[PDB]
């Protein structure tokens, strides 16, 4: 089998994607967060504290007549920008892109926090790390992305995120019409279950690349590049005007400046981000001083090669027996 969804932008930012997801019979279809850096599958649903929802569409499992209260169990994660949610699980049908999953563990949320209260466009996550990080207690459930991997035509999925545009998902197949050149693939280490490999190097704009081992995890779910602070000083030097601000969060730069592209290594191969892919735009609207999408990863204990770097590429998340990454232009 295979599955195929298109993936969109959730504002003019592309501060998150979402991804429809059909879940229950008749389907109930939510939009959620495709994220390669966590684990467990929640929605909005029925059971969370009404002061809480704030116009996204809630999963309702007493309406599908294939959901099962999985007895006992409870959820409860915390995420890398501080936000959480927790609940209890239902096992039901969920289909991605016509690829259907019986018997998936839906994490149902009583509680969310503001940051997702306070986003109307995203109905929940759907976790695509390994499954070691499922937060289920007492019994630690799958992902679909597990649950799914022995139907596939191949033990594998891919993102291909747009740039202010949307963009894909396809799971048991790699679109050889979606990129441009070679795929190359890279280790990846499952210990800490992440998707995690090391680049090989950077430039930034034209300048020459430099040979250096960089540590990270491939994550749909974190909207910038978080990276050593030594690159991500080196990157800003050439903006004239950029500066880290602790009282905004991070490195800003004049909304004028032209941004220099950042290019990463894939073993002997390069990825190039295009200037404007790192321009997230004034910090408060009118303002002009605009945000940075390269920031520092000093403080977060991991580098983190979140959108900003993976929609510059067709990235293949391999789950054979011995896991790899794949990128290629496009
Ligand atoms: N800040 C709430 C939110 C929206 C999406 C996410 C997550 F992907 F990082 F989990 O967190």
């Amino acid at each position: 089998s295979t599955g195929s969804a298109t993936t969109t932008p959730i504002d003019s930012l592309d501060d998150a994607y979402i991804t429809p997801v059909q879940i229950g019979t008749p389907a109930q279809t939510l939009n959620l967060d495709f994220d390669t850096g966590s684990s467990d599958l929640w929605v909005f649903s029925s059971e969370t504290t009404a002061s809480e929802v704030d116009g996204q569409t809630i999963y309702t499992p007493s309406k599908s007549t294939t959901a099962k209260l999985l007895s006992g169990a409870t959820w409860s994660i915390s995420y890398g920008d501080g936000s959480s949610s927790s609940g209890d699980v239902y096992t039901d049908t969920v289909s991605v892109g016509g690829l259907t999953v019986t018997g998936q563990a839906v994490e149902s949320a009583k509680k969310v926090s503001s940051s997702f209260t306070e986003d109307s466009t995203i109905d929940g996550l759907l976790g695509l790390a390994f499954s070691t990080l499922n937060t289920v207690s007492p019994t630690q459930q799958k992902t679909f992305f597990d649950n799914a991997k022995a139907s596939l035509d191949s033990p594998v999925f891919t993102a291909d995120l747009g740039y202010h545009a949307p963009g894909t998902y396809n799971f048991g197949f790699i679109d050889t019409t979606a990129y441009t050149g070679s795929i190359t693939y890279t280790a990846v280490s499952t210990k800490q279950g992440f998707w995690e490999w090391t680049s090989t190097g950077y430039a930034v704009g034209s300048g020459t690349f430099k040979s250096t081992s960089i540590d990270g995890i491939a994550d749909t779910g974190t909207t910038l590049l978080y990276l050593p602070a030594t690159v991500v000083s080196a990157y800003w030097a050439q903006v004239s005007g950029a500066k880290s601000s602790s009282s905004v969060g991070g490195y800003v730069f004049p909304c004028s400046a032209t941004l220099p592209s950042f290019t990463f290594g894939v073993g002997s191969a390069r990825i190039v981000i295009p200037g404007d892919y790192i321009d997230f735009g004034p910090i408060s609207t009118g303002s002009s001083s605009c945000f940075g999408g390269i920031q520092s990863s000093a403080g977060i204990g991991i580098n983190i090669f979140g959108d900003v770097a993976l929609k510059a590429a067709f990235v293949v998340f391999n789950g054979a027996t011995t896991p790899t990454l794949g990128f290629a232009s496009k």
